[PDB]
């Protein structure tokens, strides 16, 4: 039948009360199940939405159970990252035509290129030529954008990865899909499996293989699953990896920004600095060396969450800013201003929220003066500003900056990360009476950047952000249980999502959910059969434009409703959640 195919993949929604026992459930890939520990996020308070989101980032950690998914810590996971460490070591070797490749969509790709540039560091730091490099779908500009639907072409991540390999006579490709599910990286890696010569593909990402996408990929045959599985094949013969742990769903469904970039570093960062720190003392790598790191990163976690009171208080003081109609600024030197960037940028997608939300600043790139000139101007009574640095980073010119926006703003806050007995210049720091600051042991780094001390310092930075971001946006009422359900549709994740969410709050039929969606994406054209067994990108193009899109279609599933009388009843509600949650009353 029309629309038969394009659909075929997607489980029936489960009769009331059979929803485990359908297992619909138990095909859910992990990235995108609703964290149990969430259930009820939409009414924590902004202390219980950190404890939570704390407790959900402390899952990377958590170890393998007793019939169950392999973990981090798991010795399967560890095994694989001692041998791909080792094959990273052949290329650090030769470095004469070897390249290093990091790729991945959205967050991923942002991940990518925060790693490429510390590993280029530390090389640069011995006199050896940088052999790392990323690609992120969109090309560069999408590093610092919202750019969702430049994940969805196969072919797309094959040219930017043909470029970047030149001549190159050893690559070492290293695609990150966090739900393994990435045509952009699929494509990359299948790419590399046809010509095993030059290219080693390791795939990383979060969900068991089995778990792996497997909807068709418009420009390409194959399904990230199928291409996953056959690289698993070859690990076998050390031509192909597969580093998958599961690190547990996302406090945020499907909100892969959060614990799946956080792994990702966590993951990459520990081997690579492993490989590296280890090929200089003419030592193999053992899983000795990476859990050192592993330990490293998980104390981390502790050191942050630490903080817990002051983060709440953060979160507050971003949620009411908004809450009235200000905006929140996050202003950070190197590294953890380009994080800011990535968390206020990401919080467009993410939320809904308009780009001067919240906003990153790095000393996007707007420089001392530069900055106090250009937009100190705009700020006021109710914004929030945000101060990112360490104490080794020239707080002179840090101090400035705060003495200007105090005057006009008054809500500031720090995030300032030190060594124990550095101490905060200006006993009367009291431009920030109750900062955060995040106090690290003394560590036995041996490289001269001391990157294992960067690592930690962006990792814990992330988590503050992106708790504090998400919090604050769910404390305004705009999550649903623990589910986005008003997110805009801009790539075929995306559409598959909502989908799933129909499902879930409708309780109806695959088919009536499907037709109400398509009905909502199409509205005013109706259901022909050419819409109903078209390309999902076709919905996603007309999708991506509108708004309210998932709700509207909700409505008419509920109200048993078209879209013209859903849309009606909408409109002449206060609000779009107020509607929803009586409509599900
Ligand atoms: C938990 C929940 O039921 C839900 C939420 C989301 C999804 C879902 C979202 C996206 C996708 S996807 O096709 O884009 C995808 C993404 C990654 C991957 N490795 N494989 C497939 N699938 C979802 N559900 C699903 C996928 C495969 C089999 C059964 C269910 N399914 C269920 C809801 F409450 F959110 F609705
Ligand atoms: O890491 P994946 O599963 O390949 O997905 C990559 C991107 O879709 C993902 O990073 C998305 O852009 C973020 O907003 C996650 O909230």
């Amino acid at each position: 039948m029309p629309g038969t195919k394009r659909f075929q993949h997607v489980i029936e929604t489960p009769e009331p009360g059979k929803w485990e026992l359908s297992g619909y459930e138990a095909a859910v890939p992990i990235t995108e199940k609703s964290n149990p520990l969430t259930q009820d996020l939409d009414k924590a308070d902004a202390e219980n939405i950190v404890r939570l989101l704390g407790q959900c980032d402390a899952e990377i950690f958590q170890e393998e159970g007793q019939s169950t998914y392999q973990r981090l810590y798991s010795e399967s996971i560890l095994t694989t990252m001692v041998q791909v460490a080792g094959k990273v070591q052949e290329v650090l070797k030769e470095p004469d035509g070897g390249l290093v490749v990091l790729s991945g969509g959205g967050t991923s790709g942002r991940m990518a290129f925060l790693m490429s540039v510390s590993f280029n560091q530390l090389m640069k730091g011995l006199g050896q030529k940088p052999l790392y490099t990323y690609l992120i779908a969109g090309g560069d500009r999408s590093v610092v954008a919202s750019r969702e639907g430049t994940e969805d072409s196969a072919l797309h991540g094959i040219e930017e990865l043909k470029k970047v390999a030149a001549g190159k006579k050893r690559v070492i490709v290293i695609g990150i899909s966090v739900g393994l599910s990435a045509p952009f990286v699929a494509g990359q890696m299948d790419c590399c499996m046809n010509n095993t010569a030059v290219f080693l593909p390791v795939l990383v990402g979060f969900n068991p293989v089995s778990m792996a996408r497997n909807d068709p990929i418009e420009d390409w045959s194959s399904t990230f699953r199928q291409v996953a599985e056959r690289m698993q094949k070859m690990q076998e013969k050390q031509k192909a990896f597969v580093l998958n742990p599961a690190i547990g769903p996302e406090g945020l469904s499907g909100s892969s920004r959060m614990k799946g970039g956080s792994a990702t570093k966590i993951l990459l960062e520990t081997l690579l600095l492993a490989a590296h720190k280890t090929v200089d003392q003419g030592i193999a790598a053992s899983q000795r060396c990476l859990l050192e790191i592993l330990r490293t990163f998980e104390r981390a976690h502790q050191v942050t969450y630490s903080q817990s009171p002051k983060i709440a208080t953060l979160m507050k003081s971003v949620s009411t800013s908004l809450e009235k109609k200000g905006h929140v600024y996050l202003v950070g030197w190197q590294t953890l201003g380009i994080i800011a960037i990535m968390d206020g940028v990401e919080c467009i997608h993410t939320f809904g929220a308009d780009f001067r939300d919240v906003r990153g600043f790095l000393i996007f790139t707007f420089s001392q003066e530069d900055f106090l000139t250009s937009i100190l101007p705009s700020l006021t009574e109710i914004d929030t500003v945000v101060f990112i640095f360490t104490l080794d980073d020239n707080l002179t010119e840090v101090q400035t900056i705060v003495e200007q926006v105090k005057e006009k703003t008054n809500h500031i806050q720090a995030l300032a990360h030190s060594t124990v007995g550095q101490t905060l210049p200006i006993p009367l720091k009291k431009l920030f009476p109750s900062i955060i600051s995040i106090t690290w042991p003394l560590l036995f780094f041996e490289y001269e950047g001391n990157f294992i001390q960067k690592f930690q310092r962006e990792l814990s930075t992330k988590w503050v952000l992106n708790t504090v971001s998400t919090g604050a946006h769910v404390l305004l009422g705009k999550i649903l249980q623990n589910h986005m359900l008003d997110l805009r549709i801009s790539n075929s994740k995306l559409f598959w999502r909502a989908l799933a969410m129909l499902q879930r709050f409708s309780g109806q039929s695959k088919a009536r959910c499907i037709e109400s969606l398509l009905r909502a994406i199409h509205f005013p054209q109706p259901l022909s059969d050419d819409i109903r067994a078209a390309p999902i990108s076709c919905h996603v193009q007309v999708a991506h434009e509108k708004e309210q899109v998932i709700p509207i279609a909700l409505l008419s599933l509920l109200f048993r409703c078209s879209i013209t009388e859903a849309q009606a009843h909408l409109a002449a509600a206060p609000s779009v959640c107020e509607a929803v949650r009586s409509a599900l009353a």
